[PDB]
């Protein structure tokens, strides 16, 4: 069994046997595929635009699209935008729990950052993109685009993303990015939008805006 190279959490996740899947456990209850299918039948458009592929469930095994498999060189970074179990966000509206080579830049999950530290994780995870300045703006911007209509569409989506994160992508050579929406297991139905989930969300348009205006 080949392990899948996680950039965080606890889940037990797998290559499938097959190109471009990956299997992940659901540890402590079916809702992540609950929340799925309810997503499925309330907000078609909404799982084909943002949400990775379930192409099926096995026992307790999840068979998903793999997010990186079209990529010669994976850059990934996990932020979760939804609450956290108990602890406040590490960096006030979201946290950020980990990115492709964090390790280099001493990253810790566990610590609460200034905007400047917050800022500054983001610019190391855009590292490995390269120094064509012209090329990581477009990265940026193909974020925010996806990122903008995501936040416009949660305004009608009457679900509690408890615990849901971003997956950034980007190839080495800036030529292919995308980001997502993972990690269902602890969404709910509530009777109105979730305003934490989409402060999170503005807040980070915000922060790659910044990013694609600073001329440095
Ligand atoms: O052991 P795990 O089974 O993966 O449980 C993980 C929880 O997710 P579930 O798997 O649904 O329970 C996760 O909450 P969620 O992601 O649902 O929001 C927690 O985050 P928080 O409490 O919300 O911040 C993680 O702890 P910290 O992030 O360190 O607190 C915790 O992992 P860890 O305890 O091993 O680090
Ligand atoms: N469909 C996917 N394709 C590629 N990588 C993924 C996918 N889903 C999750 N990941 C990776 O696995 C990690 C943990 O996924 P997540 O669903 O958040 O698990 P957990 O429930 O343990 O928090 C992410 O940080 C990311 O690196
Ligand atoms: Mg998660």
């Amino acid at each position: 069994i080949r392990i899948f190279p996680r950039i965080a959490g606890r889940s037990y996740i797998i290559y499938g046997q097959t190109s471009g899947i990956i299997c992940k456990r659901m540890e402590k209850s079916d809702n992540e595929f609950v929340i799925y299918n309810y997503i499925s039948e309330h907000y078609d458009k909404f799982l084909k635009k943002y949400v990775p592929k379930l192409y099926g469930k096995n026992n307790d095994m999840l068979l998903l699209e793999d997010l990186t498999y079209n990529y010669n060189n994976p850059n990934v970074m996990d932020v979760k935008i939804g609450a956290r179990k108990r602890k406040s966000h590490t960096s006030g509206f979201f946290s950020i729990r980990g990115y492709t080579n964090s390790h280099d830049y001493k990253f810790d999950p566990d610590e609460y950052l200034t905007s400047e530290s917050t800022i500054n994780h983001i610019k190391n995870f855009m590292e490995a993109g390269g120094e064509n300045r012209d090329k990581t703006k477009q990265v940026l911007l193909k974020w925010i685009m996806k990122l903008s209509e995501l936040a416009n569409d949660l305004f009608e989506i009457n679900l509690k993303f408890d615990g849901v994160s971003l997956i950034f992508i980007y190839d080495d050579d800036c030529s292919k990015c995308d980001v997502n929406v993972v990690d269902f297991s602890r969404v709910k139905l509530i009777d109105t939008n979730d305003q934490m989930t989409i402060s999170a969300v503005t807040n980070l348009i915000k922060i790659l805006s910044e990013l694609a205006d600073n001329p440095l």
